[PDB]
């Protein structure tokens, strides 16, 4: 079901936050952003609103994975100690798995 793959990856891997305001320890330890578990090693945030970050699969047709054109402002919680986390944040392209024109998976920063 591609638009709930979609809805889970946005969840997971999409911020509405500004890079300051931003906070891994509430955010990957809070349940309505972690689908697939909390406190986990490591996670992506990309500071973006949907759209830009759907048209990276504005040509994917299938299952395909695909490289943004454009860099994104990224935040990266990871190597928790007890669920807190280092925080930091950079720019980089991604590589995110499209099913048609929906963003499903976070492959990796950086072009595929
Ligand atoms: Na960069």
């Amino acid at each position: 079901k591609e638009d709930r793959e979609w809805e889970k990856f946005k969840t997971k891997h999409i911020t509405s936050q500004s890079v300051a305001d931003f906070n891994c320890n509430r955010t990957m330890n809070d349940p309505a952003y972690t689908p697939d578990g909390q406190c986990k090693p490591i996670n992506t945030f990309i500071h973006s609103t949907t759209g830009p970050v759907k048209e990276i699969c504005r040509r994917a047709t299938g299952r395909v994975n695909k490289s943004s054109t454009q860099q994104f402002t990224l935040t990266t919680c990871k190597n928790p100690i007890r669920c807190k986390y280092s925080q930091s944040n950079t720019t980089n392209f991604i590589c995110i798995t499209c099913r048609d024109n929906y963003p499903v998976h976070f492959v990796k920063t950086g072009k595929c």
